[PDB]
């Protein structure tokens, strides 16, 4: 599934990863409520649930 992001997020913790508003990102891991595992292009990481938003 694919993900909208809705801000601009630059990672603050080695397993995080940066995006950039309008992004679309795939979902890899929805479990936890707060952080959400992704995949922006070609790097996978943590991005805060509440930034992005189900496509």
């Amino acid at each position: 599934e694919l993900v909208l992001a809705l801000y601009d997020y630059q990672e603050k913790s080695p397993g995080e990863v940066t995006m950039k508003k309008g992004d679309i990102l795939t979902l890899l891991n929805s479990t936890n409520k707060d952080w959400w595992k992704v995949e922006v292009n070609d790097r996978q990481g943590f991005v805060p649930a509440a930034y992005v938003k189900k496509l």
